[PDB]
């Protein structure tokens, strides 16, 4: 419902591509799904793509994961 979809929360499946902003990630485990990455400032930053082995989740919206621009435009309040 609306509460479960207010933030991204995408859970990755094996074979999907994750994105991390190397400039803004607090640590290497901070990741974004493709849509949030492409809808965020980090599309313009130094980034790393990493194919998921399944599991993990998108960190769009977590101030404690990103030094700047924690929300993509879609999820930004
Ligand atoms: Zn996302
Ligand atoms: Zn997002
Ligand atoms: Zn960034």
């Amino acid at each position: 419902g609306p509460l479960g979809s207010q933030l991204c929360g995408r859970v990755f499946k094996s074979g999907e591509t994750t994105y991390s902003c190397r400039d803004c990630a607090i640590d290497p485990t901070c990741v974004l799904c493709m849509d949030c990455f492409q809808d965020s400032v980090h599309k313009n930053h130094r980034y790393k793509m990493h194919t998921s082995t399944g599991g993990g989740f998108c960190d769009c919206g977590d101030t404690e994961a990103w030094k700047t621009g924690p929300f993509c435009v879609n999820h930004e309040p």
